[PDB]
């Protein structure tokens, strides 16, 4: 069966949108989740709906409980998990507005869980080491390609996050580097979420809006949180038709093999006794 | 009114130099200070001093407290905060001896808090996303300058400060990474020191001291606790006249136009519900 | 007099190999090793032997107790201390199967103490900065590398060792990354274990055992946990000759020279009150 977690900006929450809507608050193994889980149906497809940075916004990118998120979404029964996020462009071709379906990250953060097999919990004994090679998707980042073509939306097929610890924005010299790296866009929160994705044997796929080009440019003004959020607003149905469209598709492709096959990695990526 | 917080390796405390000396002990929402801050007038300007590490360098500066260090001075009323720090060159022509007004960072460091909002407390409720496109205060960052030249000493008018976690000091295949990052200094402290100081408002400007190159030299020594010793000590007068010249210059300009945009930017930083 | 520590996969224990064998299990300031230190002696010389994720592997490497590691090595008396790790090959001519005397490191570990000068063991009172410039003991590596010769092994007699945090492997843009970087090998342990070595005035020599390439490479199958077992149980025995014919040769040798040295760089790199 086909379950889609979606994380993040999106306003599928809900009347219009989604059908039999029901309000999940759930406790895991690693704490809370970062805000109820909103559950229902979206074009006749399963959904479970979750707000990164919980009840109108006030945890930061570091203190996220992703551990806690993924879980939950898997337990739910997920087979699949799409994100949005907000990101700097690195790369002047990649202008605000922009859709960067991002396929590989470069980790810069510093404080985080990034395995679900901490020592801790029955429910994920022994040590896993997951490979991070491909660490999205290949064929859902395929129908979100095909999907924003048939919107005629500016979009990116591929694409490096960074994501930074945060919260501050980095600095000049920072964002210089991560140019030269061959970053393409930036961020505060990609990253563990992959990883414990992929750990929880979930297709998982990120839909990447660039809201500013950071602050590498000498002659424009540096990112703010307000330049983000005025961004974010004029360019925000650009994500929300791409998942309307993208979400019919998912729930009516062949998925067994990838799943069995994500579950496999999943499975002989631990270590017990 | 003009207030400077001064950080660091200064024996600016006191009798010739601080009239109308008073210690004080503080206690802050994020604990304590790393030492008394020491308040008084020199040369007429309202100033507060604060060993970084400490009565007698007791505290590594991974665990220094960054946020109380901060929180406290501004506090106090501090409208400026200039400090100084030792640091190994990365590059030939900054000599041992030189100073580098630093406008620049590279974060390496891993295991520090860099946000007063961080869930915690009231004076700080939010998140907090601070710019860091120019971590450093521009006009007094040219003060410092002008003042340099004035002195007649070897001087660097911009340059990039590594912080490492440390406490270690760098490999050498770290230090030759660093080298080819664009990073011409090395430090320990001035991350998250400088994010923070930006947070509260506060124009923040640091006198960075070369003590050693490090270790990227072949056929030279590579840094130690005693080598840094020594050559702080042979320098030390440097950041000190340095200082003193600098004092009366900055309570002698216009300030209220660059604290009243820095206000703005901290303030329209943070997010509440 | 000569005793060597002997982290990682050596089949070494025991019964033909260890002559003398006693299991003690140990409590240090910094909480418990690994596992029970095992003590006896190989070819006429004093050896401790100490396996690194635990009884049956079973510690996260983040989470290994390091401090509690090479404390209790030092507290037996280990004048050296030689390890062995498995490491993903980030060069096409260090092959699967190849030894790498490591020389160097990079540092990509996050959330790890790196010192036993903590602020909080009356053992260990002050401020460590320890010079890095040379992580690895020159005269060790140089056996090892003679040694490897004497057996016809492949060997590369240098190499910069990436240590990441894991425990999930690099994704594919990370890889790039720390090849562009000039890294050669990648692993998961190496720091801080070497960086507290010489803290305690250990002379420490790493033995590097490639067993995949990472995920660098276009037309192979990624690292996963299954290929790194059977690449390691496939040459296990080349770590295990070498140190059978490498520790003879140690405990034949002058070294009161170099221990000395290490003594006065650790000692000097301490600031007390
Ligand atoms: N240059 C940049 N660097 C790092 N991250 C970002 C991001 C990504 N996020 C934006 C966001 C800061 S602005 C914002 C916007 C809406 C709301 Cl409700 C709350 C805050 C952080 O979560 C990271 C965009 N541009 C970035
Ligand atoms: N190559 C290098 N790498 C990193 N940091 C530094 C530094 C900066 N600090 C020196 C200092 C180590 S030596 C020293 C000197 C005086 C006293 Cl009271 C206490 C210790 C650390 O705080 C970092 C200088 N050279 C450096
Ligand atoms: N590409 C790569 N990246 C990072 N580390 C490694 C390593 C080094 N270790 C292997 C090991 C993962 S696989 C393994 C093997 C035997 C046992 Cl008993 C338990 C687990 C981690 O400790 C890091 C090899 N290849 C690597």
């Amino acid at each position: 069966a086909v379950k889609i977690g979606i994380i993040g900006g999106t306003g599928l929450d809900d009347p219009e949108i989604l059908e039999g809507r029901t309000e999940k608050y759930v406790d895991t193994p690693f704490g809370k989740p970062s805000d109820a889980l909103i559950l229902g149906k979206i074009k006749n497809v399963d959904c479970v709906l979750l707000a990164r940075h919980g009840r109108q916004h006030t945890i930061m990118p570091s203190k996220v409980n992703y551990q806690a998120n993924i879980w939950a979404l898997k337990e739910e029964g997920c087979t699949h998990v799409i994100v949005t996020t907000a990101c700097g462009s690195l790369r002047e071709e990649i202008q605000p507005g922009d859709i960067v379906i991002i396929d590989q990250f470069i980790d810069r953060t510093t404080m985080r869980p990034q395995s679900f097999y901490d020592g801790s919990h029955s429910c994920a004994r022994g040590v896993c080491h997951i490979p991070m090679a491909e660490p999205f998707c290949p064929k859902t980042r395929e129908v979100l390609i095909e999907t924003a073509k048939k919107l005629g939306l500016r979009c990116h097929s591929k694409g490096t996050m960074v994501t930074i610890e945060g919260p501050r924005f980095s600095s000049r010299a920072e964002s210089f580097m991560f140019r030269t790296w061959g970053a393409d866009v930036i961020n505060m929160t990609t990253v563990p979420e992959v990883v414990l994705a992929k750990e929880a044997g979930i297709c998982y796929a990120s839909i990447a809006m660039a809201t500013d080009y950071d602050c590498w440019k000498e002659h424009e003004e540096a990112v703010s949180v307000d330049r983000v959020l005025k961004t974010l607003k004029e360019n925000a149905n650009k994500a929300k038709s791409l998942l309307l469209t993208t979400i019919p598709q998912i729930g009516s492709t062949e998925w067994s093999e990838t799943l069995h096959n994500l579950k496999n990695m999943a499975q002989f990526s631990v270590l017990l006794p």
